């Protein structure tokens, strides 16, 4: 079923939700090294507070996608806003492709 | 379930509406070492008061996501709008992600 | 009761409304010395002026959360705003949060 | 209750707008010593006309809250602001709060 | 009765609408000695003509209000805009005040 | 009565439209000395048309109110605005304040 | 009768429009001699034209407000711009205060 | 009658729209000496055309009211701006003056 | 009849609009030699395509009206743009004239 | 009639629609010689094909607007916009004056 | 028939878009010589997969209006715009054409 | 068929939502060789994971119009824009491609 593929719905929203946040703040000034450097910790626990609420077919697409930082270097602002950025599109795309997907099986099965 | 993991909804509000003004603030105007190290306490406590609020398995997700300030350093501007970014995009996701998540149950149970 | 956590609702909202509009004044033009120092003394009355108004849960909650100023320095303007905003925020969020929370309280009670 | 507060309604309305009509002016462009000079006086002015039109309760609320000016001293245009918007906001929420809480009230002794 | 504090409403309304007027002329650009001289004494007639339509007891809370310009000395810019504002505020204060006040008091007595 | 206070409300409302559209025009471009030498002498005319459609009452009213130029010297752009300032805010508060006070007499006629 | 004030409407009209068009025509950018002699001429052709469509109450009423300019100097920008705005006030002023003053006539019959 | 001021509707429309688009691209950008010259050609047979369509009264007050230019030198960009919105202005408040007296006269033809 | 002036009226629209759009594209930025050598020879064959499209007796005006350049140079932009809204305001005079014109028949024929 | 003027609607759509948009995109930036080559060719090609959608009379009415590119020149961003924007605007017309054309035949063939 | 000349609609949608936001990429910001060499690539597939979605008839109309790059140069950004313009405009014309001319053999079928 | 190009819709919303919004952040600000080298990564995994979503000819299509990076070179922000928006206006137009023939059909099945 499409709607076994995110198993806990309400999780991915608010981890979602946070990134997304956070990439906003990014876009609007200036980083240092020491929110880089918390920046890069938040990314990695994100993927897997992810993860942990989605099917395992999906959690092996996002490891196939994403790619955790070096931990002997601080990544740049831009990387940051990369990583991030794949973060929110593919989610976004995640909830609207499910829900559309499934809206158009039921627009066939009333004919 | 569900409704379950925030006990207290009207004080996890009252935090969480405190914490955005202050990154509404922090936004507008460079800081001070004295407003630095103010918001620091403030965003330690600010935490303690929401764990409050929350279900065991949020109070953990939060302590996996957040890390406290050194107390021995002051941290930047940046510094500080991540901290409260991170926890408004997390809140306001939190809210959002449960009311989503019941509409989802109530209208699947009319069918 | 929810609803017992504010025991002088009309005078909350009469020094929430006069602490906004001071922080307005604040954050329009810079200030000088002798307006900060009003302010300080301002901020301090603010906080027992509104304890008077709330229960003691909440007293303990905002007497946790705020901090008044050292009687022998005067604040700049950016503590008075953060100051400020933390009373703004959590006043705002106070109000809107019991309203929330009551009006989810009395859907569930019509099923 | 509650309307016993103000126990002259449209006196403080004239005396609030008077100010806060003020305050916009000053606002504005920047005054010279006589202005300041005069609004002092006014300020001492409207505070007793004010005063007057309350309740003892609120009389008193504003003597703890409110501060006269040192009559040997011309205060800045920094300090005359935020003398206003005190008042100005106090007032608005004066008004708004009593009518907020007489409503809720009343929308109580409905149910 | 509240309706009795303007004995003439006409023409406090059409004095009140000349020195709006005065005000926001003012405001547009910068005057000249003769032109400061002349809104002076136009002031001090203001005053009067105003009492002229105003129960005693408001003439009586103007006077204490306002205070007319030494007569040896041109004010300035500044001074005559807050000696205008002052008398705007005050006036559209007084009739707004009365028509809230009034209709507040029909609401209370069809109940 | 009431009405009886102007008795050429057309010449009157012709006039003021006169002075109003002259005071735009003034604000518009700088005068030279032909101008202002000629709006001096239309202003001088065009009191002497409005008191012509007025009351005894009003005429004298304009009279305290009004100050006409010395003949020997050609007045400046801010003291000609000044002038036409005062007359339009007057005949905008004349006509205004008489319908609003006519009206609020006939709504009290039918209670 | 206040219609018969005007005894040729449209053509009262129709020089107006002229007027009221080469004025703006002026106001938007600078002239030089020759134009400024052609419009001094069109004004003293337009207050005749004007004068043949009016009352004789009416042209004796525009005679004392406007002045045809001296032949042996061609006047300034300013000095035209006030000559036509005079014009196109009192033209519209009149109108409107016919129609005006007309309306309220009626509105008193019906009563 | 007022209707047989214009022999010719659709003529005087077409030359009228022709001039209030030439005045408009006038308007738009620097003229040079051959455009100029054509303009003024352009001028005196518009009038010629437009004196074709009107009857003999209006002929005549455009007579009165214009000038044509010395064909023995070109005239400027602001002479020929003032000659054409002449025409404009006059041309619309013409149709625009007879709709309206001819409106007017038939609303009092039906009480 | 009125309908009779325009024999073609979609070629009419045709050449018109070619017209219009070609001042347009003029009016955007400045033309050079080769393209202002064009625009000639198409504003030639332009009022001939017209002429080919109306009655003789608007042929004759448009003959009278407008002017081919001389072969033996090539016209300025201001030129061009000149002869191009001459036609430009004509044709829409033309059409709206007419339209008009016929409408106002039509409206004084149902009576 | 008048239908039988357009062969190939949706051919002269197409190349119509395909010249307009290259109007646009020259107009946004400047060209180089290949662009402007390459643009020349297209012209030619595009008028061939139009010619080919279109009716015998319409093919000779774009020949003698219209005039091909000499071969060995590469003609000018000026040029080409003025060659594109003839087609665009007498296409334009061409569509829309057959509409109105038949819309009248219609509309007077309903009377 | 006018629907056989689009042999597959989807196909020619597809690669219309991917057409259409590669110019819209283009003209955001300047290319360098790798993404112009790409594009150069993308061009000649384009035209291809297009050839393959559309009847002969058209792919033959499409290979007279279009031509590939030399592959021994790559062009620049302005030759780029140039032919991807093209190739969008002719596509919005197809599709528009044909939708309109279909639409307008049914209005003319049900009469 | 036709729906059968899809095989699977949500997968392929997901991965093109995620493209777009890395496109997004791409052009928002200049990117560093990190960056750009994790791009072109993401660009080769996701045109992998798109290909698992589609049907076989679709497959094929989208090989013959894209080429993956050169492994050995980091690819520039111009290239990495155009190889996104190359994806972006296919998938876009895949999906809008298929809706619209499908409609096309349901529509031409109806008569």
């Amino acid at each position: 079923s499409l709607t076994d593929l995110v198993e806990q719905p309400a999780k991915v929203m608010r981890i979602g939700t946070m990134i997304k946040q956070l990439l906003e703040e990014v876009r609007a000034a200036p980083l240092d090294e020491a929110s880089r450097n918390r920046l890069r910790d938040i990314h990695a626990t994100s993927i897997r507070e992810l993860e942990d609420g989605l099917a395992p077919e999906l959690r092996e697409e996002l490891d196939r996608l994403t790619l955790p930082f070096n931990e002997d270097a601080v990544p740049s602002d831009a990387e940051l806003r990369i990583a991030q950025a794949q973060l929110v599109g593919w989610l976004e795309g995640l909830f609207h492709g499910i829900q559309t997907a499934l809206f158009a099986q039921q627009m066939a099965a009333r004919a």
